[PDB]
């Protein structure tokens, strides 16, 4: 019903979707002239991240990116509601442009990015029903740049192939979340915006933090050539590239940062 | 109808301008990754363009673009047809962000940018008739930067009150419009996309002039604060500000480059 690319991309998601030309749309560029140090923005806790080593945790390609789901008791502290996790994916480019993250910082993609979703559970019985609500999500995203293998990172990677088609699904036996988390995770940037996906509702509290984390160069074209957007049996595959979406316009508002 | 801000903003323009959402977009970021130096990208020659002092030229607010007429002598030489001129004109930010830009460099805005749009006048009678064919429209673009007073841009900038609303219209004498380009013509970037604004045809052979020109501070304000989108005796006005459309997905092209380094 949507695509990244050709007739049913993003300049066209506003046609099944009216929220993504509406307002608060995410992503967005975060420059050094609209940031605003704000000494309100205390640090995180990750509560639950720890997942049991004995669960397993469906891994799945619905054809848009691969998702991971969380558990309900995995959550952040901290914000003005308790927010649970629901599940966790990531956007990336492709080989011959391998800058494929959603936001920008002063104009610059990283290679990708990691979405953690979580749902105001204080209000909302789940993320679905959360989604289009006020105060209903909150995504941490981390930043993804190529540099040392990264071992935590590979707890998901490895699992790709299971999950090549549309569709297709594999289990995922629980670690530990914290581990996809940068450095210095106290310091990030934070702002009200939208899903970055249809259907793109104003409704996600984002915490971009401010360090990437590095993954290898094969870690990294192993995620931009493994996955396709399009069934097994599809005579006319698609692969999984440019999983993005433009940074939208971002004009007469800031973005708070937890550092100066 | 259509705008650069609320809910007729840019991802609106596809719901009633199907080209807006199909292939070959513009404008986009041009970095290394899709830059490809072409030793066969020859200068252009810029023909006609001093336009006669003597002679008088149009310049027209429509709500959307207010542009400069130019005459069809007036023509680019070294393209695989001759295309004439039809129009210029530029897309900007607003007062408390000068970076209104459409096209950007390695990810970062310019202040503003000049369009000189030209038509292939050896197939078609008009850029309208053009606009619908494959390469039937020709660009030239000028990135501009924050810098000195430009006396020929001021040579536009200076008219502009005469069309502050929808619908006006005003004569600008005659100048020479290689004026308005930057040093070293022969350094470009060439691609295959798209008009910028609705309806967003993919018609257009694009070059983007390497390097930029300048305009001042206070030259930026004046074109930031001069013009309306809306008629004077509109009830609603909206500022002519912000009119420049976000990058585009590549979706597998390159950019060809006229210098290697
Ligand atoms: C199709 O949706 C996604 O892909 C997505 C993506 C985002 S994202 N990329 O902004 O973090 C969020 Cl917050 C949440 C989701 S989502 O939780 O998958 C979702 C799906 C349908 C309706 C509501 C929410
Ligand atoms: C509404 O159109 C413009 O504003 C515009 C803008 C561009 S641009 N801003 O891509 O240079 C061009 Cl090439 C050409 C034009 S245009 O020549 O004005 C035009 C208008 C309607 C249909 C076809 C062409
Ligand atoms: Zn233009």
């Amino acid at each position: 019903k949507w695509t990244y690319f050709g007739p049913d991309g993003e300049n066209s998601w506003s046609k099944k979707y009216p929220s993504c030309g509406g307002l608060l749309q995410s992503p967005i560029d975060l420059h050094s002239d609209i940031l605003q140090y704000d000494a309100s923005l205390t640090p995180l806790e990750f509560q639950g991240y720890n997942l049991s080593a004995n669960k397993q945790f469906l891994l799945t390609n619905n054809g848009h990116s691969v998702k991971l789901n969380l558990p309900s008791d995995m959550h952040i502290q901290g914000l003005q509601s308790r927010y649970s996790a629901t599940q966790l994916h990531l956007h990336w480019g492709n080989p011959n442009d391998p800058h494929g993250s959603e936001h920008t910082v002063s104009g610059q993609h990283f290679a990708a990015e990691l979405h953690i979703v979580h749902y105001n559970s204080d209000l909302y019985p789940d993320a679905s029903t959360a989604s289009n609500k006020s105060e209903g999500l909150a995504v941490l995203a981390v930043l993804i740049e190529m540099g040392s293998f990264n071992p935590s990172y590979d707890k998901i990677f490895s699992h790709l192939q299971h999950v090549k088609y549309k569709g297709q699904e594999a289990f995922v036996p629980g670690f530990n979340i914290e581990e996809l988390l940068p450095e210095r995770t106290a310091e990030y940037y934070r702002y009200r915006g939208s899903l970055t996906t249809p259907p793109c509702n104003p409704t996600v509290l984002w915490t971009v933090f401010r360090n990437p984390v590095q993954i290898s160069q094969e870690q990294l074209l192993a995620l931009e050539t493994a996955l396709y957007c399009t069934h097994m049996d599809d005579p006319s595959p698609r692969e999984m590239i440019n999983n993005f979406r433009q940074v939208q316009k971002f004009d007469e508002r800031l973005v708070y940062t937890s550092f100066s």
